[PDB]
């Protein structure tokens, strides 16, 4: 297999429409997590990819296998846990702040928290090109980040999403001195982040000098998402830049982990960075026009077509 | 007030349509929790009731107040916890049984089950006419299992359903301990169950038997709930039995709070057992054809139309 | 035209789930009124058929008007009315009574209830072979009635069906004068009503009884109409009953209309009782089956099929 | 209570879809009339407020009496009137000007109508801070205005929305008649108003002017809203702009109520008008992006929030 | 692979409602097709199960292939066809018949009907248990045909389900031509058949003749479907009946396949017929009670429970 | 009839949710077909419009036939045809490109392609003052290509959407030499095309050159369609250009219909091209902001509003 992820999948029940949960009557459900979101994106360009996971022994761990595996995914190490639940969460939508989400998590002590060293073959890890994992996955537990710690060691190369998400953790200082010591552990072949996290880790907004202090980490490539404003990816003292499209924004949920998972397939195929990044700014823009994470994720030569045809 | 329940209220998510929860894409957000379900027949029967209850501080807490509020259930009771979060579950419709819905709940640690002896005063519960709870509240933790044993100590008389799902014990035998010792313990003024229950509580299931038994337990008014095929009330040496209406089945869920405090409530007020037995089954009709445990539970006047002209 | 009713047509709001209006979010909007839901029966049995109406200049009105004319209704003497509003109902489904309806009417002052003698023009009239009207065309105001007393002097046969709708009355004694009144003047060639009415107007309630006395008033063909126990059509010496058949009711209002429209329009084709008798069971039975009243009426032949095939 | 509110609640049926009501085939109900969506704005910025008001003894009645309750609006002074029927009215969405609504009401001779002089009680106005109305209450019935005069006359202090609705009257020049009559006879602690009635109150367009005018009047504060152009604030030498947000429009009807009762309330409580302004701003901005008109009006804390964080 | 199917996958578009199409506004997507259907009933009893078939080089082509292998049927040999399309149809309700469905097909020359003897692996097909297919894929086109004579000359064993719709066959004779030729020509294993396909095919309805009738040309176990009246089964001289359940019909289609790809998938594992049919008859009444053909066919353990608990 | 216009009708089943079909659950039905389209922008304008096309004899056939009906189209030239079926297609929206829709046809041996000179009647055409057809009605068959031929032969006045479909043509060479025959052999009052269809007839894409290339082609009036760009119109030696207005996009689908409908209307009627070209983009506006190409469509006067209204 390509790429690796290891992460908990997530049951996500979307609101029908904007405003405060307790006036929303209806919910729209899809299947999402980012690794899960990641790795649809890897197979849309053609690399296979498999979740290393745990779902509930229930319907909602049936639906993330089924989903998973309808779309390309390599299910074999997605683990059923009998002992705990399948985790959900809700999406409020556009409040208080107009074209923004916030999500509500019932999440505590799922089965997939329960991720574990355990789940992590030596043998398996090593075939792979590319083991990816994200900051969510390191603050679910201490067995899951413990799980991230085994598969980087193992790994050829690895990636990280930061994705800092402060409800997971008891405090930004843990969040922080956790993806700080994987960081200075490891190298890390593509880093995926913001300025909302890299203030909290580097106390750096400023993407030049993100970049700096990263490569001093020993971050090869780094990808620095600007939200409504592009984003920018780093490689050996270069520099790209794609701005953003203006589009109607309904979820922008999963945004990055389209863009990831597409910039990170397509670097690992060997396109340059320019390419990689206007593709992983087309796979964002496309699903934050709708409610799911990962449907909307163009295959690479649908990417081509946004790319040649949207003004 | 008139009646005071003690319970946990949830959020209900139902399924729009029938089927295994992995190919619902949609559902449909209701107000629920049993001691909620019969609050509601209470008040729609003219007595004033409280709910004792704590819901978390987030949307679905607030969901749940506002929502009681607006149907005219005294909300004075229901705390807002802010040490952890609104329990929720999860319908699944005619998988695999036919007119019949399974629950999946996320619950766990919920602030619901942080109902504990503190929130519990003397002065208010002696105030009242009559205290209701259900196994359920006896099942979700050690603390209100103790809060319904202590308000059954103050009260001046006592209704409890059964209500005994397995998911939410251990075992059935703890089930039938826990059960059992109240009975054992308290006069109950109406006890509702049926012979799902009776059989792990007594190793019956025959109605005249049942009696038999739970008068010995101090049980004045037994309500033996048979489904599809009506129920029984029994009274001193009285036996009064209606048959089910046929109609179409949404989801039963709810149907036996709706009969509980529809019956409750108008025995209370002098109604003889029959006429609230015959309520009972008409609010029980009523809802069981909708999504949504309570917001088709008749009033007192509603029923008596119902009965006169529905065949 | 063959058949020319006066009435107003109407715009219906059904909730898209049954229970109390205060708890239905979702209303699905359906072309109506008695008269308009008949001259559809009347054209699917192929006649041609004119309903003679105001609507407002609004757009409801314009509704009225297409929906009309795309379901092949003469709409040339349907009025657009400047100084009034279209009128309107909803219907609330299911609650107090399953599988019964109740309407809610904004109709009061409306363009509809404007229509007037004014409106009847003696050579249209004298031209068509039936005029039809209703109980409730009588009811909804004096110039309405007065236009139907006009259409009724002028016409060679007539139709009505009572209609009592006791909302749209100052006193039942009201509608038993008016409409007796309209039985004394007049000749009837199809008298369509059922037990209720027919107490209120003859104070009997068997069917045989109910034709001797309605043919001194005059009337050749008696409906009667007997909901889920079937019909009973009567004409010289015939007598012919069919019973109803057994389906899922999503919402009964408009079955009479689709029974009379069906009935009165074979009836004129030289149809025997048995077999107008016949298909107006099968037309009625369809529509019950959906939320709107006009929709499933069958056309002759499909009302065939389902009298072969149904049972 | 702080404030007293005089008005109609309404039941309004927007429809799902932007087009011409003839193709509209869903309707979706929520709560609101001018003075509702105002007192929702009111105990959002956490003050007590009382609606005056009649409904009818039918489910719509009961609709507003629960909603309102739901919310925390004081609903002890919500009439219900069995001689007249609950007020409706529809939205007809983008079309055929994009982003604007247009209502039709069906509400002549309501019971929200029959609001009168006998509903207004001494010593209740006189033990609240601030009695508020609307050019619609002046418009809807004799009584309706006369019952405004009397609280108005009673009152500590008064705020008036001039909120002129063409349809409502038999002529601007009525309106124009009618609502200065008000302004000369009283002092008006808040005026909200904007150009479009403005210039018909005062034949003048510059807001500076409509300042100098309205104090002449007896107006201490003036709301002056533009729209998509913001909205400026006056109190004595102080005036205060704010620019109007861009988000995506789905129904901007109440926004200028959830604008109002946010300005009022805060600045009953000291707020300056700045900051009353930036709220009133903040409350408009977020209710026009769904279809009801008070589900989104945030709270005080909210709207803090969307000002801080939304650009 | 235990069970190999040969088929042309579909689309169904369900009406949201009843009615004749012209008046259904919404149309629910479901992926279907009687080979498909069947497949998804034998991987539900736990058996391997590949579908050999065409589909379009187009986005429900592919919703075939995911759909397929979410549900853990083997799609290595469903081909993509470039040279056309997938094939759908649309399903009228209940018109003019209560509680029975109408297709209507977009299939002609799609790329499932390319289906052919080149398709058809002889290795594949040896290494097989059981193959299936039916009248459908008979009628197609003449190379479909011959590619169910081809994989049935290779078959270790063969299930046929006749499946007569007359809209595909030139003509009924042809139908019944086409099939009695392969029932001549080749030992079945299991026929699954019903008294319409056995009127043409023998001139038989009688269940008892039917079965010696088609073991005289070589059939092993007759299924003998009764629609509401149940299912027959017989093997060596035995006879096994089942009746139906009662339920509400929202629509059939697809409950034969249902009830024989699992009857033929636990008969294969070694079950008995009496517990095959009771299966079959689980199968079939929990696909009828709502739109799509497949998602509610129970998995082998939870058919038991249906049968142990559903009365 | 003033205008007639030769065509296949269609019916479009447009996605509830944007992305690819694969994803999509519920399809919204919708009567559309570009002549039809623009049928709908005529009557919408004041002058009579004839539909000379064929239908199946089947519901979407009849749904056509009552849709142009209700709409005021001339329907006595739409001819059901039960030799073969009604055309249909699919609508998948933003995906791959947002804010435009790429269609799915089931139209092949449609009953609309079987449009043949036979049902082109010389005095009936003559007998109106323009006729128009669109590169679609050239593209569907050789029979409905030579239709169009006739018509334009025997017509007063002549107007031509280039409409270039490259799915329906077998080459690009093929559409330009079958369009550039047309346009070389007739006077063009108006044609209607864009730079896509302009490249491929021309190999310019420059608006003031193919208004001189067009010229010498006999093209009077030239509509030039730029979408978001807005659209420019040519006639003698006037340009007049309009901006696109900034909407929400739901569907583009018909937009260019909808304008050049209205543009041809206006203009036939006296109007000058500034007039004509504003109300198209007007008409277009409206209908790019829902699923539906037409409902939207806006009478002379709403458009009038429109242009005078918003900004
Ligand atoms: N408002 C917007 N308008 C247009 N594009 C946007 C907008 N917001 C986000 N995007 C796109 O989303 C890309 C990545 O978004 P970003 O906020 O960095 O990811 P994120 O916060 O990781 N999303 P998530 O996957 O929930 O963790 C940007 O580079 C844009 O291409
Ligand atoms: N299939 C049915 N048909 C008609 N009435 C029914 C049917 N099922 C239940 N009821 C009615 O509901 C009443 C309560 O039955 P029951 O199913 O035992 O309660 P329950 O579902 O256990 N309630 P709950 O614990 O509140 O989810 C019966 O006495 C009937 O009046
Ligand atoms: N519950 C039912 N079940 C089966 N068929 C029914 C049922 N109700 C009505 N019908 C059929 O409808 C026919 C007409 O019924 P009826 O109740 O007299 O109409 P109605 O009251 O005049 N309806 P309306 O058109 O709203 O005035 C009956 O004779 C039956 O064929
Ligand atoms: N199109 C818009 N875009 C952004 N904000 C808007 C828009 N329309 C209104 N608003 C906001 O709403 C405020 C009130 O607007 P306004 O149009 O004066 O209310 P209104 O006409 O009184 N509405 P109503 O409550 O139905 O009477 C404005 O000052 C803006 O903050
Ligand atoms: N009206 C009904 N009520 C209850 N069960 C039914 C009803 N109709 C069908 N069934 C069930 O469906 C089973 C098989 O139905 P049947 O009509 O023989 O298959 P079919 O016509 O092949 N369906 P299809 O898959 O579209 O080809 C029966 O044995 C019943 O178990
Ligand atoms: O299981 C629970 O706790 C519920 O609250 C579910 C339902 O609301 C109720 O119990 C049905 O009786
Ligand atoms: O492609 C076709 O033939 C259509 O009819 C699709 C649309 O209705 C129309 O062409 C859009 O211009």
């Amino acid at each position: 297999v390509d790429v690796i992820a290891l992460g908990e999948p997530l049951i996500q029940f979307n609101s029908f429409n904007p405003g405060p949960l307790r006036f929303v009557n209806y919910f729209e459900k899809h299947v999402a997590g980012s690794e899960l979101n990641f790795c649809i994106a890897v197979v849309r360009n053609h690399l296979s990819c498999s979740l290393i996971a745990r779902v509930g022994n229930d319907e909602f761990g049936k639906n993330i296998i089924e989903y998973s595996r309808a779309q390309g995914i390599d299910t074999s190490h997605i683990k059923v846990d009998n002992e705990s639940f399948t985790g959900i969460y809700f999406i409020q939508r556009g409040y208080p702040i107009p074209m923004k989400s916030e999500l509500v998590y019932y999440r505590k002590g799922s089965a997939g928290s329960r991720l574990s060293p355990e789940d992590i073959n030596e043998n398996y890890v090593r075939n792979s090109r590319l083991v990816h994992s994200t900051g969510i996955t390191l603050a679910i537990s201490d067995n899951a980040k413990e799980a991230v710690i085994k598969a980087f060691e193992l790994a050829k190369s690895r990636s990280l999403d930061t994705n800092i998400r402060p409800k997971l953790w008891s405090s930004l200082e843990k969040a922080k001195e956790t993806i700080l010591s994987i960081l200075k552990k490891y190298d890390i072949e593509v880093l995926i982040t913001d300025p909302d996290d890299t203030k909290i880790l580097l106390d750096v907004t400023d993407p030049d000098e993100a970049y700096r202090k990263y490569k001093e980490l020993g971050v090869k490539v780094l990808l620095y998402k600007l939200g409504s404003k592009g984003a920018i990816a780093y490689k050996d003292n270069v520099k790209a830049f794609k701005d953003a499209y203006k589009v109607p924004v309904e979820d922008p949920t999963g945004a990055g982990d389209a863009m990831a998972g597409t910039f990170v397939s397509l670097y690992l195929q060997g396109k340059d960075i320019e390419y990689s990044l206007a593709h992983g700014i087309a796979a964002s823009t496309l699903v934050i026009t709708v409610r799911g994470d990962n449907e909307l994720t163009p295959t690479l030569e649908d990417a081509e077509r946004f790319l040649n045809e949207f003004k």
